[PDB]
């Protein structure tokens, strides 16, 4: 019956996420409420300057994007959205939007900030994980989806340069802007072409299932250090996937195989995931029985990467001298577009 202490969190996660949901918290600070560091990214909109809060002393990640820049990128909406969600989901292996706020020249998103970097540029450093080590990162994302599709949303953008290591070694996940709140199914092609379900390649409907598609593809890429399809145009690289025929490396476990031929299904009413049994298909997997997976919620487990932290405080303070400052405009600029934000 302990099992059943899943379905009462969900319940409570959910009937505690639409909370947020229905009425969204706003302008939660001040920009004269912490003073800016360092450079920390280039980010979709603004440079992505550290911060360290006066009040707390503690240090943020905070992402300033312009106004205008949004509208003439089109992406009103997009931003809109990614907010909202963010604002309202929790969970242990996602970026924590600490503070919200605008003002004239642009909207701020105060995340809560990660020593360490995207795990792509880390599985380049080492060429690819061993199996245990990669289900480490795995098993996180399971519970990550778990989560998500639990309150209807689906990711649509998991790829390792969006997901990033945390300071203890864990996983916090990226940026939400393809993410979408649906109770049905979807058309939009949005994501990256290795990443993409056949559903979505073919431009009928996809659903939820997807993100297992990719979750797939992840951890094939993971322990095998290519990705399973993969071509100099994405032409080609769609063909391959839709012709579901996947090569596996030799090391390849007899059960790390089955998983993935189970996940890269090309028919999604035979998909891992989306079944009858839902997430357990996934969670019950013979490749997942070494995984205790309250333990991992509760990052009780010993992380096998760890990165060398100095902590946070920069032994490069924004990689030398920077662009000094900024400026917040007397005049109101696209007031109207950003009046939820
Ligand atoms: N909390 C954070 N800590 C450290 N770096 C971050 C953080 N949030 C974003 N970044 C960096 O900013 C870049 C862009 O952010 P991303 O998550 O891709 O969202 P978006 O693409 O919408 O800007 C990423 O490459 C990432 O390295
Ligand atoms: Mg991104």
């Amino acid at each position: 019956s302990e099992q059943e202490s899943v379905k009462e969190f969900l319940a409570k996660a959910k009937e505690d996420f639409l909370k947020k949901w229905e009425t969204p918290s706003q302008n939660t600070a001040q920009l004269d409420q912490f003073d800016r560091i360092k450079t920390l990214g280039t980010g979709s909109f603004g440079r992505v300057m550290l911060v360290k809060h006066k009040e707390s002393g503690n240090h943020y990640a905070m992402k300033i994007l312009d106004k205008q820049k949004v509208v003439k990128l089109k992406q009103i909406e997009h931003t809109l959205n990614e907010k909202r969600i963010l604002q309202a989901v929790n969970f242990p292996f996602l970026v924590k939007l600490e503070f919200s706020f605008k003002d004239n020249s642009n909207l701020y998103m105060v995340m809560e900030y990660v020593a360490g970097g995207e795990m792509f540029s880390h599985l380049r450093r080492i060429g690819r994980f061993s199996e245990p080590h990669a289900r480490f990162y795995a098993a996180q994302i399971v519970l990550t989806f778990e989560y998500l599709h639990s309150l209807d949303l689906i990711y649509r953008d998991l790829k390792p340069e969006n997901l990033l290591i945390d300071q203890q070694g864990y996983i916090q996940v990226t940026d939400f802007g393809f993410a979408k709140r649906v109770k049905g199914r979807t058309w939009t092609l949005c994501g990256t072409p290795e990443y993409l379900a056949p559903e979505i390649i073919l431009s009928k409907g996809y659903n939820k299932a997807v993100d297992w598609w990719a979750l797939g593809v992840l951890i094939y890429e993971m322990a095998a250090g290519y990705p399973p399809f993969f071509a100099d145009q994405p032409i080609q690289i769609y063909e391959k996937i839709v012709s579901g025929k996947v090569r596996f490396p030799s090391h390849f476990s007899s059960d790390l195989k089955d998983l993935l031929r189970n996940l890269l299904q090309v028919d999604l009413t035979k998909r891992f995931g989306n079944l009858k049994n839902g997430v357990n298909d996934i969670k019950n997997h013979k490749w997942f029985a070494t995984t205790d997976w309250i333990a991992i919620y509760q990052r009780k487990v010993e992380a096998p990467f760890i990165p060398k932290f100095k902590g946070p405080g920069d032994t490069s303070n924004f990689d030398d001298y920077e662009e000094e400052e900024i400026r917040v405009s007397i005049n109101e600029k696209c007031g109207k577009e950003f009046t939820e934000f």
